[PDB]
């Protein structure tokens, strides 16, 4: 299965409903790990494109987020259904229509 | 100065327009490409076909700073430039 990792800033509704969404998805089978710079700072240099990312973004253009290792969207949180997108999932199997 | 290349989709548009011609009127290299009129740049640029792949074009736009991704699914704001581009604030 692919696998999303998301880079969260140190630390509003955008954030609240991303975390609803996440639920949405990992119910559905999907695997999604987060990693924050307050509690897991050591893995934002043990990972080559988030180091990289925030040298030349700054950690102001955090998240970030990987797809397999590859970055999928930088300095905003995923809509539902572009996570759904991205996993291949039905609309209906995260509470979703179109 | 860092150069920044964007890909974009073939009021956040228009903002972003804006800005870029700040930015050009200040000196910055500013190119931007688009799947309509030059679909190739997103195979020959091997982060923007590794990102088309990953992401889908849904995901763009995408934006370079000396190459490096440093924002994917959205355009920046004019102080989040600054801070890419070491533009200092203004006094008073």
């Amino acid at each position: 299965m692919k696998t999303l990792m998301v880079f969260d800033p140190a630390m509003d509704q955008a954030l609240v409903d991303f975390s609803t969404d996440v639920q949405w998805l990992k119910q559905s089978g999907v695997q999604i790990e987060r990693f924050n710079l307050a509690q897991q700072p050591m893995s934002f240099v043990q990972n080559e494109k988030v180091k990289a990312f925030i040298e030349a973004s700054g950690a102001e253009g955090l998240p970030l987020l990987l797809l397999d290792g590859e970055t999928v969207m930088a300095g905003r949180y995923p809509k539902r259904a572009e996570l759904a997108r991205w996993f291949g999932i039905p609309l209906d199997k995260v509470g979703l229509a179109p």
